[PDB]
């Protein structure tokens, strides 16, 4: 009958006996355990060896396999996907469905995972009570069996699906049978932009409970208009047989003191003309100066909820840990605790390089320390119910989390296609209803959202309402069908920009700051996805957070998004790189845009992350004179622990030092009066450096754990003193080809059929392999890219505009090459045209004037045309002979930085080894710029001026030619690229040029100036 | 100090080359001790009479953001029209300039001075690619005023009616120039954008008799 009727592809069949959702449940039988929540032995992992067969479709699998184990299966761990144990490959698409678009069904050809368990009952749990199982996630679909008999059906991938064993099981050995189907029409409201996976992939388990037994529990905490009182009021219902002598008992705990406590009978309030709930009791605890739970310091209490006779025998307890905190949305803002909140938010899917999609608690722990290191207090479950431990550690560790219904609809044409249709209602609202059921006792749960990218439809309208109705606690959320909609109590669009309109038909994306005052208009906003972190990205991410803190009701976002979702795969010797979509076979796919991360699948830092934690600081400071004043943007703690550290440096030469410990109240001010500060009687920059440093390790961070910073050019004093002349004057040697300078040991060669320096000799040695040339164009970025692909032209990404343009492949055209033997020194004048197809793109006059004391000052003026699209940078490039450990340099660092993404850079003096100064994107391209930098130091070598630079031992070209990271190889030499100008990177979204006016190279005429000696 | 530096020379040199002389020289305006500014140039006079000029100027970071960066003199000449490639007719800054139009324009010379009653640095120019008068031709990219006003005896004059023609023509030819701002009159109004803040300033002119 199974196979007959393909529940599958039924939307109106979402679960066949199926019980009820509800919050995480352990049925302890000891109070003392439950206030604890140490484990209890009424909850057992089924986690660990499990039987795998695979098949092509469900008419595929053979009969006996309900009976009997299959013997060509083999044995797999549980939890997996089963695409990371090789059994089928993974696909990675985006908007476009991994399947025909053909509601509800689904391909014939659907890859079918029969998992298999024998395991043992006891004979206790037969008895007595009642044993259920639990699969916390199943993708997409799956039917149940029981020592052969069927129990049921389940869909969502994401939310646990529970079915009563009580009946099926037998004392000793039992025998789960488990058809996972990969596609069914759960799969239409699964549209997620990750890879397609599927299998039982979180925790199996058995739980038991009691006949008569706690079947819900709800807590709620209202406050007084100043939060010194707060009522606890727990709503919890029983199943099982109605009697008079069953109690409940709520009782509330701060570590081993009970604050509160009530006991009552069951049977509420009469709610209608038929009375009230028998078996339902509401119990209200006053709390007296309730300690308040916030990201910034998360107060739990316990709940201890005790089902038991008016004697006091117990019958079983539930728990859960509660944080008094009220969420609210007053006069335009969103409030906790009666305060403004500002978001500094990351989406984060659950994804793991090796597991797939499993989540584990380490990786789980790893990612919220990082977050909170990195100044994020709030995280967006994108895009679906999370393991239901994640919740428990946001409410331990303190973050404030969008929960989010499993609906993305996003391949359909157009999106709300099936979220208008009233017959797609019952399978969504299930997916809203049961996450809610799940979660709504978790403190850091503060908002609710009804999913993804589903356009906007009056199912929305009615959830919406429905979790209005059930839980008027937490505001309700939803970016669809134009971001603020009827569905919606917070405008919170995907990647509107902070003062450029992208005014679309039907659904605009106003400039944020325009949007808040739209005719009517009175909502919060907070984007559920902003600042695109795919490849070399987040330019332009300050100007976000400037607006985020001028603005009282712009408050915040969360960025798009944590971790690349690249997968390890091996090659023939057996070293792991990292894939992306297309990588497994997958067709069609969409490429590198699976990985949009802050940090890398094995959790290490893109050099954007510390953009993010810089901006999102929580001391903000400005200086007057000798003052600095700090002002803390928390908004409930003291900074009681912290200590400011100034640091004053020339030319990065240290010459004072200090601190001074943070005692600024939340909201409030501290005025810090540095001391005397030595004039130095030497010329260059004075920089002033503070650093908020935490001295004292915490949950989430070590002892010495840098806060916040910020920079101040304190006093300068230019350089008057002419150089001490010297004896030596060069000597010019012309020839056909060559102009030939020579002084000592050194010597630099023009070739005159070019135009550039082809050669440098120190003593007898070679310095170039490759001569100095001007370079206008860069190995194009992610974002400079877009959704352009071979095959479909974008003509509107940057990268195509440089193409068609002939920026890519024009010619380097010699005008003019002379030389000049002056009083000191030799002047050599050039002048080239870059063309393509008649058009002159580009025109770079020179003058390399080479003195008495081997320095040679590089002098470069260029012209850019002004039709032609602005370039990538104007600077010159040439490749070294010289391989070096070290690089040393005086400018912004000492991470990668770009003039869009350089505001946490700090201007030093910095040393890092070659390795460092390449940062390793996975889809390759220009990376690894330093910006306003002054001086560079590579072997002999040192360049100053006032320039940006990247060094590596690859090119421009091999980057630009190269897919993935291991496939590149080192070149000899070293790729040296000086930039005077470089194009900002972008990031305000990955699909449409998004680098803001005022960084791209537009000015016509540009100049800047070298000095090149050895040292 | 910047109404009252002293420029001090650090450098002034002259050279030989194939088809042309080289003109070296190097300034720092001082202010009891402190450098603000230091001037870098160089002049190339050529075969067909051409002297170009190029500037490359360096500003303290912690003086205030100077009011222009350019050169000034007082030609011997006087013309009756002012002719130029760039924006106009009329007066214009960089924060005011939306107004003008690129275009070659020809005025007399009493209209590239305004009568403000409260005198001040006026009638600025911007955007000019060629700058006519005279016998005289300047080329490049600059911002410019003429008259028979200096800015000296601009800003020592309280009315327009206690101005008096100088002798001569005097010529205020910028690479930069802050902006004039008016969102009001009681404090700073200059937006960040239009202030001379970059620390680092080079243009070039050619000057030849035309
Ligand atoms: C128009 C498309 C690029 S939609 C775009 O794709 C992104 C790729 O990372 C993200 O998935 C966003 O959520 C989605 O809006
Ligand atoms: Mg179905
Ligand atoms: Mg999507
Ligand atoms: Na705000
Ligand atoms: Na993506
Ligand atoms: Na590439």
């Amino acid at each position: 009958v199974v196979l007959q009727r393909r529940d599958w592809e039924n939307p109106g069949v979402t679960q066949l006996n199926r019980l009820a959702a509800h919050p995480p449940f352990a049925s302890w039988r000891n109070s003392e355990e439950a206030r604890t929540d140490r484990p209890s032995q009424q909850l057992r992992s089924l986690n660990g060896e499990w039987r795998f067969a695979w098949f092509p479709a469900p008419e595929a699998v053979p009969e006996s396999w309900l009976e009997c184990d299959l013997p060509e299966a083999d044995t797999v761990v549980v939890p997996s996907n089963w695409q990371m144990h090789g059994y089928d490959a993974p696909i990675y698409t985006n908007v476009t469905y991994p399947i025909t678009v053909n509601p509800p069904f689904v391909p014939t050809e659907n890859p079918t995972g029969c998992y298999s368990l024998t395991f043992n009952v006891d004979e206790s749990w037969l008895q007595e009570g009642q044993t259920r199982i639990i699969f916390d996630g199943v993708n997409s679909a799956f039917h149940l069996w029981c020592n052969g008999r069927w129990v049921g059906y389940g869909q969502d991938s994401r939310l646990p699906s529970e079915f009563d064993l009580s009946a099926f099981l037998r004392a000793g050995e039992n025998r789960l049978a488990v058809m996972v189907l990969r596609w069914s029409d759960g799969s239409y409201l699964e549209d997620q932009d990750m890879w397609r996976m599927s299998g039982i992939f979180r925790d199996v388990s058995l739980l038991h409970k009691p006949t008569t037994q706690i079947s819900d529990f709800h807590v709620a905490t209202r406050f007084n208009d100043d939060f010194s009182r707060a009522v606890l009021e727990a709503e919890v219902q029983m199943c099982g047989e109605l009697r008079d002598y069953l109690r409940v008992t709520v009782s509330l705990w701060q570590g081993e003191t009970q604050v509160a406590s009530g006991t009552a009978p069951f049977g509420g309030e009469i709610i209608d003309e038929r009375g009230g709930y028998a078996d339902r009791v509401t119990l209200r605890l006053n709390v007296e100066n309730p300690k308040l739970w916030s990201a910034e310091i998360p107060n739990l209490y316990r709940a201890v909820v005790e089902l038991h006779t008016a004697d006091g025998t117990l019958i079983e307890a539930e728990a859960c840990d509660v944080g008094f905190r009220e969420v609210r949305i007053e006069n335009g803002l969103l409030l906790l605790n009666g305060k403004p909140l500002l978001i500094r938010g990351v989406n984060r899917h659950e994804h793991h390089p090796l597991h797939g999609q499993v989540m584990d608690e380490q990786t789980m722990v790893q990612d919220i320390l990082l977050m909170k290191q990195n100044n994020f207090n709030a995280v967006r479950c994108s895009h679906y119910p999370n393991h239901p431990l994640w919740y428990t550690l946001c409410d331990r560790y303190g973050l404030y989390v969008v929960d989010e219904a499993n609906i993305e609809t996003h391949g359909m044409v157009p999106m709300n296609r099936l979220t208008d249709d009233p017959r797609w209602l019952p399978a969504m609202s299930e997916r809203v209803t049961r996450m809610v059921q799940r979660d709504r006792n978790h403190p850091s749960v503060i908002i609710w959202s009804l999913g993804t990218e589903s356009g906007h439809g009056a199912n929305h309208d009615a959830l919406y309402r429905w979790i209005k109705s059930v839980d008027p606690s937490r505001p309700v959320q939803y970016e669809g069908g134009g971001a603020d909609t009827t569905a919606t109590d917070i405008i919170c669009p995907m990647y509107a920009r902070v003062d450029e309109d992208q005014p679309f038909p039907a659904v605009p994306k106003w400039s944020i700051k325009k949007w808040l005052s739209l005719p009517g208009e009175t909502r919060p906003l907070i984007l559920c996805e902003y600042a695109h972190a795919m490849g070399n990205s987040l330019g332009g991410f300050a100007k976000y957070w400037q607006a985020f803190r001028q603005y009282p009701r712009l408050q915040g976002g969360f960025v798009w998004d944590w971790v690349d979702q690249s997968l390890i795969k091996y090659d023939e010797n057996g070293n792991p790189w990292s894939a992306y979509g297309g990588d497994f076979g997958d067709t069609p796919n969409d490429r590198q845009f699976c990985m949009n991360g802050l940090v890398f699948a094995d959790r290490t830092p893109h050099p954007a992350l510390t953009e993010a934690k810089h901006q999102q600081q929580f001391f903000q400071f400005r200086l007057s004179g000798q003052t600095i004043e700090v002002t803390s943007e928390y908004l409930f703690r003291h900074s009681d622990n912290e200590l400011l550290h100034w640091m004053v440096a020339l030319d990065g030469k240290p010459l004072a030092s200090g601190e001074v410990p943070l005692d600024v109240a939340p909201q409030g001010k501290q005025l810090i009066e540095l001391p005397e500060l030595p004039q130095p009687e030497s010329a260059g920059q004075l920089w002033l450096t503070v650093r908020v440093v935490q001295p004292n390790a915490t949950a989430w961070s070590e002892a010495g754990h840098i806060s916040a910073w910020q920079q101040w050019r304190l006093a300068e004093n230019l350089s008057v003193t002419l150089p001490a002349a010297s004896h030596a004057i060069p000597h010019l040697t012309t020839s056909e080809m060559d102009f030939c300078i020579e002084l000592g040991n050194k010597r630099w060669q023009f070739n005159r059929q070019s135009g550039f320096l082809s050669q440098m000799w120190i003593g007898d040695k070679k310095q170039l392999l490759t001569p100095l040339r001007d370079q206008f164009t860069r190995a194009p970025l992610d974002n400079d890219i877009g959704v352009s692909e071979a095959t479909r032209i974008d003509p509107n990404a940057w990268v195509e505009r440089w193409k068609a343009a002939g920026h890519y492949q024009a010619e380097a055209a010699l005008l003019q090459c002379t030389a000049d033997t002056l009083a000191d020194a030799v002047l050599i004048t050039t002048a080239h045209a870059w063309q393509h197809q008649g058009k002159t793109l580009f025109i770079s006059r020179k003058t390399y004037r080479i003195d008495g004391s081997g320095q040679m000052a590089i002098t470069v003026d260029v012209e850019v045309a002004s039709d032609t699209p602005h370039p990538a940078r104007i600077g010159l490039n040439c490749q070294l002979a010289q391989v070096a450990e070290r690089v040393n340099w005086l400018g912004l660092g000492p991470q990668e930085n770009y003039p869009d993404r350089l505001t946490a850079a700090c201007f030093d003096r910095w040393d890092l080894p070659l390795s460092d100064m390449y940062t390793p994107y996975v889809f390759p391209s220009e990376n690894g710029l330093r910006c306003g930098t002054r001086e560079l130091n590579y072997g002999p070598h040192q360049w100053r001026g006032d320039f940006q630079f990247n060094i590596s031992r690859y090119s421009q070209q091999q980057l630009m030619e190269t897919s993935h990271r291991h496939l590149l190889h080192a070149e000899e030499g070293t790729w040296l690229n000086i930039d005077g100008f470089h194009m900002g990177i972008g990031g305000d979204d990955s699909w449409s040029p998004s680098v803001s006016a005022e960084f791209q190279l537009s000015a016509g005429r540009y100049h800047y100036q070298l000095v090149w000696c050895q040292k």
